[PDB]
């Protein structure tokens, strides 16, 4: 299938090179899977996500998105015109509030929830989590990213926007996790992005358009935008038969686009999530 005048970063992910603006992806479209975004939560009625999102949980007095993040995420995943797994469904888990921000206790039971929740979901293809927060490094945080991808779920984090060594960041810097790095149309290391040898992968996150809260659409930038895509291109991927929970982000490494980004640290993976579809 083809999607003409696709967002940059959605055209990027299926193609070798930068500069093109169609998104091609089999129509399976990422169909039987699920996909987590534990954030600022999912306004589930905006007419991008077609009654396939919804909020299982939220930590505050509302599961309502009052800030857009959790939504925007949400919509690169898998809204119809900014998603990358456009039939996917989507599950909202909200560990931080309408400020964007979240206690690291907090965020440690949503992770523990989702690897719990996924029992009570139909998600016959497999299950992915994309997480677009971070602070300061903290073994307690790591090790709950690590406990949701050990459960059987393909675990994707923020690198952070510190433009600094993701070691330092928690969930960036778990190893068994997905830690997904920023760049931008021209395949440049974004400038924000952090960075490491604790990256996995990078994949589009400067000037990404998506849904936003009011039923409406922005662009916003971040190692937040980034998360979503491979997020997103890990549920399709599993919806195919071509990976696993427990492989998705070893093959997406394997299968990226390689050695194509500028300013990249000596030391960072040089990988650029890529479907490798063959329309
Ligand atoms: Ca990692
Ligand atoms: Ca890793
Ligand atoms: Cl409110
Ligand atoms: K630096
Ligand atoms: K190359």
């Amino acid at each position: 299938a083809a999607q003409t005048n696709a967002p940059w970063g959605l055209a990027r992910i299926s193609s070798t090179s930068p500069g093109t603006s169609t998104y091609y992806y089999d129509e399976s479209a990422g169909q039987g899977s699920c996909v987590y975004v534990i954030d600022t939560g999912i306004e589930a009625s905006h007419p991008e996500f077609e009654g396939r999102a919804q909020m299982v949980k939220t930590y505050y007095y509302s599961s309502r998105d009052g800030n857009g993040h959790g939504t925007h995420c949400a919509g690169t995943v898998g809204s119809r015109t900014y998603g990358v797994a456009k039939k996917t469904q989507l599950f909202g888990v909200k560990v931080l509030d309408d400020n964007g921000s979240g206690q690291y206790s907090t965020i440690i039971a949503g992770m523990d929830f989702v690897a719990s929740d996924k029992n009570n979901r139909n998600c016959p293809k497999g299950v992915v989590a994309s997480l677009s927060l971070g602070g300061g490094y903290s073994s307690s945080v790591n090790s709950a990213a690590a406990r949701l991808q050990s459960s059987g779920v393909m675990v994707a984090v923020a690198a952070g926007n510190n433009n600094a060594d993701a070691r330092n960041y928690s969930p960036a810097s778990e190893p068994s996790v997905c830690t997904v790095g920023a760049s931008d149309r021209y395949d440049r290391r974004s400038s924000f992005s952090n960075y490491g040898s604790v990256l996995d992968i990078f994949g589009p996150g400067t000037d990404i358009l998506s849904t936003w809260i009011g039923g409406s659409t922005r662009s916003i930038s971040g190692t937040s935008m980034a998360t979503p895509h491979v997020a997103g291109l890990a549920a399709y991927l599993m919806t195919l038969g071509k990976t696993t929970a427990a492989s998705a982000c070893r093959y997406i490494a394997d299968t990226a686009n390689k050695g194509d980004l500028s300013n990249i640290p000596f030391g960072t993976v040089n990988l650029l999530a890529y479907n490798n579809y063959q329309a």
